[PDB]
């Protein structure tokens, strides 16, 4: 289905996460007053950034990562390569992008431990998971590994590629209760003609998992769509053409610009 519309308790956190998600490309300006900042995620061989946070008030521990922010980032964002995704071996036949599988591994052991710090002494919290663009793949690889290890584990990503073959869409899938709108714990959100949904190609082996939120312009709660199932709808039946202007501007927040309140 392609359904039109969404509630405004649903709205309101689909704009809080990419609240966030853009936040992460100006060291975390504006972000919710419900917050607390916690310990820098930092590799220097990828130039992978994030943060591990925490929300008292919502009772979740949330960890973003920062998107395409340098030259070595876009060498990653460009290795289309399928890697096996070892971190789980129970993912059967799974492959990921390998750019944001080496993403990954630069960052795994301070992603692992600052949540098991977190986790152990908040052990009731949910635990989400946040990024835009290539800081979406990182955060689906990561949630990936959390679901395993954790109940209760979200994910929220904007303008995200496809990060991976049809077994991981599929272990997603399963992991995150995507068979109905009513059960889903992944958002995909995608933005009118965004390009980057659509890399890489299909053809390459690649799939997305995940309920897609398409967001049309002028951007509401009633404006924004629901898609599920196998046919080309939404984002990804626009076919826009890589890194354009509808990437870079989620809610009407461009990354970095920190014109929220
Ligand atoms: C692409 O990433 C994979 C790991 O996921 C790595 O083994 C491979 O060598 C990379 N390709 C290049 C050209 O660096
Ligand atoms: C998956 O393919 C790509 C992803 C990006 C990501 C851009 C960003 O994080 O701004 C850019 C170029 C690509 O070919
Ligand atoms: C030009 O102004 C508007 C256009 C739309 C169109 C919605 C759509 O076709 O999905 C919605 C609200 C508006 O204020």
């Amino acid at each position: 289905a392609s359904t039109q519309g969404i509630s405004e308790d649903l709205y309101n956190r689909l704009v809080e996460m990419a609240t966030i998600s853009q936040a992460a490309y100006a060291d975390l300006c504006n972000i919710p007053s419900t917050i607390i900042k916690g310990e820098k995620i930092y590799n220097a061989q990828t130039d992978i950034n994030g943060w591990i946070l925490r929300d008292d008030t919502s009772k979740e521990i949330i960890t973003v990562f920062r998107g395409t922010g340098s030259d070595t980032n876009l060498q990653l964002d460009t290795n289309y390569t399928l890697t096996p995704f070892d971190t789980l071996p129970q993912c059967n036949d799974c492959e990921v992008h390998g750019g944001y599988y080496i993403g990954w591994i630069s960052v795994q052991d301070q992603v692992e431990s600052l949540v098991k710090q977190q986790a152990s002494q908040y052990p009731d919290y949910a635990l989400t998971v946040t990024g835009h663009s290539l800081g979406a793949s990182m955060a689906a690889l990561t949630a990936a590994q959390l679901s395993a290890t954790y109940d209760n584990v979200r994910l929220y990503t904007f303008g995200e590629p496809r990060s991976g073959n049809q077994a991981f869409a599929s272990y997603m899938n399963d992991a995150f209760q995507v068979s109905s709108p009513e059960t889903t714990q992944y958002f995909r959100v995608t933005h009118s003609n965004d390009g980057i949904p659509n890399l890489p190609p299909a053809e390459q082996g690649y799939a997305h998992g995940g309920v897609e939120y398409w967001s049309v312009d002028p951007y509401s709660a009633q404006n924004t769509f629901v898609c599920t199932g196998d046919e080309v709808q939404c984002c990804e039946a626009q076919g826009g053409q890589g890194v354009n202007d509808a990437h870079t501007t989620y809610f009407g927040m461009t990354s970095g610009a920190c014109t929220w309140v």
